[PDB]
């Protein structure tokens, strides 16, 4: 296929449609999160979804049942540990052999950091870099070969506003550094796969996935004052961007980054 | 307080739906320009569109008919010269009087340059900055007052990759400077309107709007070889991004920028 | 085409030297402002300096005197209205007449904004843009013609961190937008003038030039908490960067921006 | 923890003076490399210098000798492999024992890639990221603990324009991604160390250090055409920036990045 061409559909609803297409999402281990929302969004567009999980399948199992019943499409859960290449490589092979192909890939690897560079050990640093950065690298290289053989494809990497600025007052340089590298990874791969696939990243700000309770009320109040919209976001506010990049509504966008932080980076 | 809240919808389709909402597009007036595509994408989502033209009206009148028969929505053409604040103030006052209110405004100040600031005159500069920068300011300020009075709103300014980088073959700093100011104006206003409205921008690259012949067939050759995707972009590949920022599919994203240059700003 | 070559000096001290060279600074009008500090530094490196003033002859004249007796170099003040292209074209003409040339030009003209685009009038907006954006453009175009004729030059425009983010809580979009245009103006001109001159920008964060009394004590504290260094900057903390860009100590750096904001933009 | 205060000096020369200060450069071990240039510049300002090497002990030994003889300062070489934290931790230890302190640390990791993600193996990726990314982390973490104890310091990390864009001819995503992380590491640490030290980065473009023969001639012309200055930079054009960040001529700069690429990123 001589390079990537523009959508054949003049209709937005046909550009966004994922019918006849296969999309795979990483996290989606719980009925509440960025990965499950991306899964629901793509599914709503008639997409056959393939969500993965790290340790326990319970969460994925149900997400699939909920995905097939409410959207009436085909779905399946797979075990995948991004920190391991062979794991990712296995994911692709198994998803391709099951669904027959992979059209879009949503990668959301986000292991947090609990300290600064000095207070933290080396192990602490490597954990974040190995999962957040290298983990993204693993998924990309896994689907990359499949995209090259089909001459089509869309890789959406989930980065973070932490890849733009440094969070305060919590210190998490390792996370920021990993996420920043993730953003540029999108740019560089877009240029590398310029002949067959599109690559773009989403940089979420403070999105409440359901764990706010494990955070000091004062800390949250301190964050909201820094967020011009003065509130946390909800994962369902990302599905749009997720579907946008995965579908044919962005056949000319590649190497881009979309900020969704309620205007945080703006200040 | 309250102010700037998340979508009430979980369904992506519902978040994208513009039924019941009024969106105005300034560019729209040509056959395949960025403006008519935005109105097309918005109209397809069930929105009542108000498009504007600068001089001749034959084009926007025809577009209004097109929009009404292919999407069954109400639309009307208005004469507006972004360079004049009164024209924009009248534009807003008129649409609201004809449609009830404005839910989303898409600015599209498109005036190009033809030289550097040295070869060009002071007039040449004032032209670009007045139409592309101040003009966008006029539209923004004009609808902002409405948005504030209502307590809601979404402003989508059409910037350009030229606000990120400087096109090589041809010199056009005045245009580039104007567009960059446009990009930050979106982040700056997202923060000023953080209590009632969102503001975001799109930075298009080389999009073929139907003026291929008015550009040296030899200058384009260079472009085609400098764009990773190796081809011009199509206005129909921008409707997705326009609808995204105009609809409720992005209630937590404000002050962000979306590049659509086929990977050009990647190298 | 003369083309831009690397400094012929190996020694840093020699690269920083500005002996046998002429420099012009537009701010130098007060005791401890960014302008006068920019001049003192250049004069220290042994350079003839031309400073300008908007209408404060007394102050500038005092600056000229102190500059000579302390640096043993030639100095002279001129009246310049950056908002007027003729004023700038004149400034250059005069300087080239008295000093015989201009090797480096430091653009500095701050026209603070007193409100957001909604509270301010179109006039207010136009003034800030005319002085801050178009003003810088006027100095660039004025001196550019001279650099092109000499095949050598170095422009250093003083932007602001405000061109990167939006100050809080004070609203000043007109000021931020202008400064934003100033930053990309440096990038665009660096390319436009590539064959004969360098262009770069400095983005000052909160610097105290002796006017802190105009800002409420309560607002000063809010700012300091937002500055990781937790303090205001001093004009003398920018002279190194000004001299850095004005001298041969940066003959390969063009189209770059240097933030001196105590880390304010980091968050 | 005396807080980072403004330089006490008013003179730029005093500010730039590193007499009584110790600096350490990791690259320095060759004739005209970026590292040795950084050493030379600091040596010329009157600083005690310590350079490291990974294997070329001979070259380092001679640089020391040459350093002490022309500048009359104390210099010594140390073996240090940045990919090992223990080696870095030991570097800081020994230097602080021999020199008594460390005021400025210039980090540098030159490991390069020779293929993209798909062609390269997981090992090739890991190697670059470990040396380039984690290596810079190692250095930072090592000196950081010392800076904190002294309540003063300045870290300068050598990144690359590859952290901002993706090189066209060659495919080197691992390098690009790694360099990108370095840039943000500087921002992040600037904030984390906001109480005792300053952190900043330099992003070089095509800088010919000598190996301008191992590259095909036709390849050189292609790059040179993408560089506004149309030439490769020389290592001696970076000593200005290295000394700028390491000295008291930038006591308010932190979290800033400086591009020195002949305007390459401008386009
Ligand atoms: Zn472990
Ligand atoms: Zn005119
Ligand atoms: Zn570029
Ligand atoms: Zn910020």
């Amino acid at each position: 296929m001589p390079g990537q061409q523009a959508t054949k559909h003049e209709s937005l609803l046909d550009q966004l449609s994922l019918k006849g297409k296969v999309v795979v999402v990483t996290g989606a281990s719980g009925p509440k999160g960025m990965g499950i929302e991306a899964a629901r969004g793509c599914a709503e567009m008639g997409a056959a979804v393939a969500i993965t999980y790290a340790s326990r399948a319970q969460g994925a199992e149900e997400n699939v049942k909920e995905l097939e019943k409410t959207y009436g499409i085909k779905a399946k859960a797979y075990k995948c540990q991004v920190d391991s290449y062979e794991s990712c490589e296995k994911l692709v092979k198994d998803v391709v052999a099951d669904f027959g192909q992979i059209d879009a890939f949503i990668a959301n690897a986000g292991a947090t950091a609990d300290s600064g560079i000095l207070d933290g050990s080396v192990e602490a640093w490597n954990h974040v870099v190995q999962v957040d950065l290298n983990g993204t690298f693993h998924c990309a290289k896994a689907v990359g070969h499949h995209f090259k053989e089909r001459g089509t494809g869309s890789l959406v990497i989930t980065a973070s506003m932490s890849g733009h600025i440094a969070n305060f007052p919590q210190e998490q340089t390792s996370y920021n550094v990993a996420k920043a590298g993730c953003i540029h990874m999108a740019r560089s791969l877009a240029n590398e796969w310029r002949d067959f696939a599109r690559v773009n990243s989403i940089s979420p700000g403070y999105i409440d996935t359901g764990l706010s309770d494990f955070v000091p009320k004062e800390t949250q109040q301190l964050w909201h004052s820094m967020i011009p919209m003065g509130r946390d976001g909800l994962a369902k506010e990302l599905k749009g961007a997720y579907v946008y990049f995965a579908s044919d509504a962005s056949t000319y966008t590649t190497g881009a980054d979309l900020l969704i932080d309620g205007g945080y980076t703006t200040r």
